[PDB]
RNA sequence: CGUCGUCAGCUCGUGCCGUGAGGUGUUGGGUUAAGUCCCGCAACGAGCGCAACCCCCGCCGUUAGUUGCCAGCGGUUCGG
């Protein structure tokens, strides 16, 4: 809530070809061939997002936390491991939104091989299927390491790249759920319905934008929480 | 019942794409006897198939000696 000169590394978007025209509005200049985003506009739309974040949170709604693009994987497998926000982490399932129940049968799948290997039963039915579902499960965690966490339909999503991620925006918007999105040079921005207009390739944008976000969740519901452990992350 | 053919296939549910017949999944890369499995993927699963569960032959044991052996000894018309 205090980003308002921290923001370094985030008007650094793409190059000047892989771009999206409706981005212009957003878009300072062009230096050395790489698109600069306007930094009033940034905040400009940061108060709209981050109040309609803060309403939400208030509310006790859920949000979808949605990162593939292998440079924000480690960032959301724990800033949504934070408050209880559940998130999606190595690949996004085509109908993880519309053939929600499907998916939600696999996640029964998922806790019933963990209870069966809570359960004495792991010894009986010898050890082919030991290893079988061990396979399964491993893999089921793999994939629906945060999803596990979603009850029913989200009642907002978070993407940090919606041109990678443009299946889940494309669901969200078939079930009229609002969509928030760190947008870049090489995205659409009518297609979010919050645009936070930043950088998606470095890993200090992301990082500051989301733990700025679950930050305001978390205040959002009392008891404000201690820094995220995510700077470690730099590497 | 024969046959294609023990051939590796044929479909469904939901989702998604197309005005629609339909497509996707079942395509792809690796792999196997195999739609076998792995990886990838707007698909996620499932059914009938594949394989497995059944029978026979291969090694060993337990249980049991009107089948078997001077394995072990005695008798022997010396033929267990
Ligand atoms: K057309
Ligand atoms: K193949
Ligand atoms: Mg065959
Ligand atoms: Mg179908
Ligand atoms: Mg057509
Ligand atoms: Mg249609
Ligand atoms: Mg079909
Ligand atoms: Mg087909
Ligand atoms: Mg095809
Ligand atoms: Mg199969
Ligand atoms: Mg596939
Ligand atoms: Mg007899
Ligand atoms: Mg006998």
């Amino acid at each position: 809530t205090v980003k308002e000169l921290l923001e370094a590394g985030v008007h650094f978007g793409h190059e000047r070809k892989r771009w999206n025209p409706k981005f212009a509005r957003y878009i300072y200049a062009e230096r050395n061939g790489i698109h600069i985003i306007d930094l009033q506009k940034t905040m400009e739309e940061l108060e709209r997002t981050f109040r309609f974040i803060e309403d939400l949170a208030m509310r006790g709604g859920t949000i979808l936390f949605v990162g593939t693009k292998k440079q924000a994987q480690d960032i959301v497998r724990m800033e949504a491991e934070r408050a209880g926000m559940p998130y999606v982490n190595q690949r996004w399932l085509g109908g993880m939104l519309t053939n929600f129940k499907t998916i939600s049968q696999r996640v029964h799948r998922l806790e019933e091989l963990e209870a069966l290997f809570a359960s004495p039963e792991i010894e009986e039915r010898p050890k082919k299927e030991q290893v079988r579902l061990k396979h399964e499960l491993e893999r089921l965690q793999k994939y629906l390491s945060g999803f596990r966490l979603l009850k029913r339909l989200p009642d907002a999503i978070f993407v940090v790249d919606p041109t990678k991620e443009a299946i889940a925006v494309r669901e969200a918007r078939k079930l009229f759920i609002p969509v928030i999105a760190l947008a870049d040079t090489d995205s659409d921005p009518d297609l979010v319905d919050y645009i936070i207009p930043g950088n998606d390739d470095a890993i200090r944008s992301i990082q500051l934008i989301l733990s700025r976000a679950v930050d305001l969740i978390i205040q959002a519901r009392g008891g404000v929480v201690e820094p995220s452990p995510s700077y470690a992350l730099v590497q």
